[PDB]
């Protein structure tokens, strides 16, 4: 009561009665789960992604338009299916779609093109090597690597990808109990996880499937490195407009599990509502956002992560406990590569991470990262670095005060670096909104 | 042993952070210890024979729901007679006999206010045919509860009323409900369509929270399975489902649909079984246990007292077991609210009290049968025995484990309050 | 019930604090301690409380053990305040509500490398006089308790050894000294010449904490109230160093030059004992039973598991006293460790582990002399009956609390297994 | 490791002190300050500088005794001996001086008022109120400083039952608190008077304001050149409390060993600072301390957190009045606080708050705003490194403001040594 006392008088008693804040000030677990309140609104954006899987149901220029509306953050291809030709359609319509609404930086979407390989079917396939070859050639952001089982698989997967592909992201399945056993190993190696639960429930018994899941992504939440849980998370929705009990249950405990990413495989590729499915995932994610116990998690991040002497590292979590501390709306950080938004977002701040990157790579790929909102920054540089500098951190305050995520009267932390160039972000402003 | 420290997922109970105890979860660390959140499976076309029954008894069913928004009288009397056939066909080796709970989930009050006249005239049938529990559809206000509580008349007293949440109004009305009723049951079906379905799970996990708080029972209700209505295994959400309603701290999970109708009924008993053995053992009782003694009031009440010096003594030991004799069940509910990992076996002469106490997890009801000893003394030690012998041939307890025993310093109800710590021989 | 004016004092508002910080904001000047003091108090006998009517003085003011410092004087002079002590003691033995057991302990010269041949001589001096327990000077190793050990010959394997850390040596060897030993004194006096004087707070704090760890007494002594050797009244550094001892975790706190030499050694044992009660109730439990509890390794030993359950439950009703059964004092000691508020009543028929247990913080000892009854349980209940009139007489208990009961299951040493919720009547 | 970090990384208060160790030496700077009381044992210029040398922070002249031309004159030799380090700006020691009124006795007294109004005009930094007993008392003191004594600061001395009752509305009036253990005493049972200690500190640190712990801390030291076992256990339990600052009243002002007495408080200071339980205090302050709108507010937590984060040497903070750095050192960060100000009174007043190091900046200004701040950011270096604070290698928090002037502090920069 007195640690929120000047604050509630200050922004009100309907403010802390939105976005579960009680349930979040609560001393215990179990006290936070009693204060949850089903007329509390979330009010901040969603900011778990939603990969969809794009196939005959969801490939139209108009449906797509549709989907990215509804919050399609990433598109996976599924080259278990279709051929090189399809896939290349389904991209070119996915970008086709995207440039519809590059008309400005209030209307712009930045969406991710994923690869999702074959597999093996002993160790890298031949057509594994073709379609990462294609994945280059056509400029995907991700490659979400099947069956991977040990650190060399994704070694394979690295050098298959080339000199010109040694910007996309490996993001390693678990999909059998090899993969499971050698976890540590390779998340060592890859960008990031995928908990592949339609294998993996078959490859070990169903029953231990959420044990992996849990396992996985605390795992990976301490690692700081982006996870994404897969599969019949909305089934049903393939053929009913609404899912069951189980399913929205299902897609709350992913996000509240830790994942940063939320996946849909069927619901989307080839079913009755894949507008729907996108939008029921966008709905749900968005309230168990609100459900997170970020005091007793922050806490555990903190006492969990290694002390750091990498000046990134030490802005970030500074900058974390700052907008904990004002109830700051939001996170503005400069960053060339999204290594500053991501090492932000390990720390899960309920402030969005405002990401302003003129690298259109970045900006696509940062949506692995939970609460990471990437902005395209076009314009051509100052003559005085200082100067440019200021003009990106105008732009996401301006960005973020017209779409809503910033008011006057709100403050902000600004995550900057001191030279050009990335690895140098070492400075934290606290900022007042006018 | 190292192998013991190994199993039912203790290098991730030992954890000093939650988070440290989700990285240390192992799909290789088995389950040894008994399940114990209760199944709750509903009654049907597809669940009826006696023969079908026995197998769902032997899968792990544990109370048989009686859905009074199908069928007649006379087809529930028939359910009913079916139900007590199965479980009294395995009382002839009383150390392993399962008693099994009947419950009679009623049709609701539709368009009406209050209790509806077909709910008085189903809640006396309740009462003729000896049901101990009542599952009270759509309950909205704390008057609803006296309704029912009213409905069952002097006969009915003994009858557990577990009041079913399945609207706004239940939810927001949630505290006075709960403290006149004996336990609630989060009916996401009918809450799913009465509110936003992507608020349940925020419905699901408070009720469950402040059930835990008030140590009384609270259910996760319906499409917890529903794809193995026709299908032989479920969803990654399914299974997900019933382990995430066992980790919010529910005391029963049940079927619908998955038993009344389906095509997989002992199979879907099976996989709930299998997947809330996983999920108990991934329950993180430091915390857990830690925030429930926190939480729960000081209290001068000597079983309420003894209840959480055994938990205590159980944790400090790793007792095998809590063996409490029960006339009400009232000392076995006070054990389970603080969520020992011992499994507590729960000795009783009531055939009621044996069944209801399904309702709290990890109680284990053990029906005893033989008439009294004339030295008081020497029958609560014949009953200690044969629940010692029942452990045993369960594989509950083995020579060398640690027990901790609950006993009262006269006979009768509410008398509770000793604490023994006992080795097995 | 209990009242609002129950909860407002023995720093109860401080004691329900969330944090320690909290704990502190809360502590209250006008907040009165009520329960009796817990931490013992040593005072060493010499010319200024050496008469039979200035040891009855020490007495009610509340000497609990008389400390001889065969340092000084001979073994007729000791002998003599030996035979004073017994003879002050045994003047309230026809008063039950007077009658207080006094332990004697010896203090010896020192160390050369091993024994001086002096200890040897007054070590056996103990042995024949009967005394309960050894302050053993400069011990450097475990070697040296072994040394005294060996020394307490065929008659005293009885007597208690308290270690004292008086040296770097035996700092850094604490942990090995601490395992060989009954328990430890921070001797200041030369730990502060030994090491420099600006680091003895960081030993005296490192070994209490090892030593409640441990589970074994923990005496904290020299210089506590200095100033009271010629004055009436100590300064404010003193009142602070007898109350931090106290909140450090010390067992006993001590008096050497103040009540052996001084002007006023009556007054610095009440002073002692006004500063005692004050800090006990000033104790986080909340944090120090949750520390307690986390540490201490799990055991299946049934008087171990016994003694934290009993301390569950004395702090989940408020209890007034712990009554429990004890002839070594090993069960009484077991309580002790986790630190109740509630008064830790032994009642023993041994005279020896009575004074003995003046050692152990909050343990209040009762000798019980009446002749065997023919039934073992009923010879149980008189003595559980003795402790409830003994309480009822002297202020702890009335007709209406509850107390938290520790038996055994059978006679003789080493079988605790029972804890009781019984009700005052 | 040294400076009890194996204590310092325990899981638990009790493991923390299981794992104290005597060999574990403490190597950052001395953080509470001492206070010592100016009389006939300590008046002479060449027996200040040694006061000065064994770690005097604060001159306190005891107005219940002597005269106003006996006060001055040891003001002018307290100024005289501060000012004999001044060749040495790097090195230079900024002393407080504070005037203990001589209080109420049988409201405020006509020679309070004499005494404030000589406070005034002898340029004191801070008044310790005697027997402040309600809020109204501290607003009479404040009233008596007049208009030219707008930033002297006030701590009110809670010697009775009645300002320990009334002890939040005086602390919420006040700009810190003395634990006045000498009446208290005799006000309130002896034995209740450390109650009265932890809860005042505890309460002081949660607002966030300056707590002295005062009087017998080493009192048999007036006669002999060692204090007791007790006397040591109390210094070393006052900083473990959480006190701001320990003082010393005839041990300095009457007794034989004024420099031993000082040299003292410090060893013993700088061991019980080291034995503090971190991980637990940082946790409880940042879990009590209100949410806040304010920049320098919020900016003092993100600092404090980068210091722990990478084990910072130091945390460079630029002040007018001292408050950036006071907000820094309510949340008893482990790195040192170096505050650069410009201001002479603000340097002295500063040794109020536990862990803030002044440096009075006496460089010239730059012409370029961006250029003046960037040059007293490498006067806390350079200083730090000549004090020992620092090394080449080491990682610093800098806080700075966005705009010239005192209450804009909004920035935290990680910066690593040369
Ligand atoms: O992993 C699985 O096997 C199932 N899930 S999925 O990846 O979301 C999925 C992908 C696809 C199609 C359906 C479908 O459900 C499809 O019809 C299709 C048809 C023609 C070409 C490609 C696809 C294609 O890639
Ligand atoms: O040595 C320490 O550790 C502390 N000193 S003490 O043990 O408290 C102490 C004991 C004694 C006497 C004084 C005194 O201070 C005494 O005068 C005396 C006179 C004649 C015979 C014995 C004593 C005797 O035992
Ligand atoms: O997040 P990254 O990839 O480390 O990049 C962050 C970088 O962005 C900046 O804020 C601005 O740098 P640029 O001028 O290269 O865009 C740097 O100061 C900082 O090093
Ligand atoms: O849990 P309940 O219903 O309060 O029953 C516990 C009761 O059972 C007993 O242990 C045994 O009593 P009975 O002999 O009547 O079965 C009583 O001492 C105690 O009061
Ligand atoms: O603390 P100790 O020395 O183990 O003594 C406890 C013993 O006292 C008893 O409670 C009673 O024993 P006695 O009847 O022999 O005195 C035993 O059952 C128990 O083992
Ligand atoms: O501690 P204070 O009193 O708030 O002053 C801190 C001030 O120091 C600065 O960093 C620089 O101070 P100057 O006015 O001396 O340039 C300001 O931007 C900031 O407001
Ligand atoms: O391979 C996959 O994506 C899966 O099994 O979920
Ligand atoms: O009544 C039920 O079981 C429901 O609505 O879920
Ligand atoms: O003997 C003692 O007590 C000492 O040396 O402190
Ligand atoms: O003036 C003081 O400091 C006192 O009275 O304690
Ligand atoms: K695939
Ligand atoms: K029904
Ligand atoms: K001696
Ligand atoms: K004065
Ligand atoms: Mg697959
Ligand atoms: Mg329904
Ligand atoms: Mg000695
Ligand atoms: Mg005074």
């Amino acid at each position: 009561r007195a640690d929120v006392a000047q604050l509630t008088q200050e922004l009100g008693t309907a403010f802390f009665q939105q976005q579960q804040l009680p349930a979040a000030m609560a001393d215990t677990f179990l006290e936070h789960l009693c204060l949850l309140d089903i007329d509390s609104e979330p009010v901040a954006a969603r900011s778990t992604s939603i990969i969809a899987t794009i196939g005959p149901a969801s490939r139209s220029v108009e449906r797509l338009k549709e989907m990215i509306k509804a919050g399609m953050n990433i598109a996976r291809l599924n080259f278990s299916h279709g051929s090189h030709e399809y896939h290349a359609e389904s991209i070119a319509n996915v970008r086709e779609a995207v440039e519809s609404f590059a008309g400005s930086p209030l209307s712009y979407r930045p969406v991710a093109i994923a690869l999702d390989t074959k597999g093996p079917g002993p160790g890298l396939s031949e057509q594994d090597v073709r379609d990462l070859r294609f994945g280059v050639e056509h400029g995907v952001d991700i490659v979400f690597a099947s069956f991977v089982r040990k650190a060399s698989d994704v070694a394979a997967v690295r050098a298959a990808l080339g000199p010109e592909g040694h910007g996309i992201k490996i993001i390693s399945k678990i999909e059998n109990h090899e993969g499971v056993k050698r976890f540590d190993e390779i998340l060592e190696v890859s960008d990031g996880i995928m908990v592949a639960r339609g294998d993996l429930g078959i490859e070990i018994p169903a029953e231990k499937v959420f044990l992996a899941q849990k396992m996985m992504i605390g795992r990976c939440n301490l690692a700081g490195k982006p996870v994404v849980c897969a599969t019949q998370m909305l089934e049903s929705m393939i053929t009913k407009p609404r899912p069951t009990r189980a399913e929205t249950s299902d897609v709350a405990n992913a996000v509240l599990d830790g994942a940063d990413c939320i996946m849909l495989s069927g619901e989307t590729a080839k079913g009755n509502f894949p507008v729907e499915a996108v939008k029921m995932q966008h709905a749900i994610a968005r309230e168990a956002e609100a459900a997170v116990y970020h005091r007793q998690l922050f806490e555990e991040l903190r006492r969990a992560a290694p002390l750091s002497r990498d000046p990134t590292e030490v802005t970030a979590i500074g900058a974390v406990e700052a907008a904990f501390k004002c109830c700051a709306a939001a996170i503005i950080v400069l960053t060339t590569t999204g290594r500053s938004a991501q090492l932000l977002s390990r720390y899960r701040p309920r402030a969005a991470v405002i990401a302003v990157t003129r690298s259109a790579q970045a900006a696509r790929q940062v949506h692995l990262c939970r609460g990471v909102f990437p902005l395209l920054y076009r314009e051509p540089p100052e003559a005085i670095w200082a100067d440019d500098v200021d003009r990106r951190v105008q732009f996401g305050i301006e960005s973020g005060k017209l779409r809503g995520f910033l008011r006057v009267g709100d403050l902000v932390i600004v995550v900057t670096g001191w030279r050009p160039g990335s690895g140098y972000t070492n400075i934290m402003r606290v900022l007042s909104i006018s």
